[PDB]
């Protein structure tokens, strides 16, 4: 196609600073987080994107960073809500591994949230979502940082499993696109602060 | 590790804008492939990286690009050329297409060239390279698009045939560290131009 998907990691938090997950939990853009926000704005300005359709997750720090990037969003879903991570929300990765050893949101998933299998559907879906108007337009979805990931590994058809091989840090922009046919990663962890 | 493997492809050439396939042909860098590796190492500067060790391609248009991107090369080495193209040296995918509709030299190979089945362990020793350097310092190659994306999906692990999943323009960054104990791609198609 013609045409690219973008994605957007919104800005820092006070959980996620600490590496704490979280889910469905309302948590605020630290101030760092609003001027990260800003600046990925200024960075998408000079990405020159074909009438853009802008699909946003419904957390109050995806939206706000939307608004802070000076975007208008046309769509507002819980199809790029984070990864709900059930019992799990609030640890981080080395609590999680003081009971799971092992522990990888890719290979296990959360107890009393999501399983892979469902995240590995709605990534699905979103990318199905995107191809639809990349007809025409650019897509931007303003996410999280393992769903991003998710629809960037789905993009390139690999199992979700290989989610964990793709950072996504926070106000970052990943980029999917083609190359002869095939579909394509092409900017990862761009950042503008 | 607390240690980075970044890449950098060279400047554009002739070749590489027509996007034919270059291996050991020496093709010179163009007066913009000359600015690229300009800007490139203009913002390696700012990547704050911890006394680099610096491996490069034997081509010219890599030497060269590692000059003037201001780096001092540590060790040339044929084990970061381009992916030997044979009988496809000089060619474009479509005009390869008109005979094998289907190719991508991530299935395929080239004939009378490297197989598949060489650039992986190629890339392999290559990786196996860099983790023993990482183990002090950083390490950064100067190398061309294929195999530089070659190193890439081994680094992460992957099967071969999953390059094609991965950008690398001319004159472009690619990053790849840890999370979690896994080895990850963190930043890609990085450009200073």
């Amino acid at each position: 196609r013609n045409h690219r998907l973008l994605l957007l990691r919104h800005g820092e938090t006070a959980w996620s600073t600490l590496g704490r997950h979280t889910g469905g939990t309302e948590v605020e853009l630290t101030d760092t987080g609003r001027t990260q926000a800003e600046l990925a704005g200024q960075l998408l300005g000079e990405l020159e994107l074909d009438d853009p359709i802008v699909i946003c997750s419904p957390r109050r720090r995806t939206l706000d960073t939307a608004k802070l990037a000076g975007l208008t969003v046309n769509e507002v879903t819980g199809l790029l809500a984070e990864w709900d991570y059930g019992s799990y929300e609030g640890l981080t990765t080395p609590q999680i591994r003081e009971s799971e050893p092992d522990w990888l949101v890719w290979t296990h998933g959360c107890p009393a949230g999501e399983s892979v299998a469902q995240v590995n559907d709605r990534a699905d879906s979103a990318v199905a979502l995107a191809l639809e108007h990349m007809s025409s337009r650019d897509v931007l979805f303003v996410s999280h940082g393992h769903f991003s990931r998710a629809v960037i590994t789905r993009w390139v058809q690999l199992p979700l499993a290989e989610g964990s091989r793709f950072a996504m840090p926070t106000a970052s922009i990943g980029i999917c696109g083609f190359e002869h046919g095939v579909r394509q990663l092409a900017v990862l962890g761009l950042t503008g602060h």
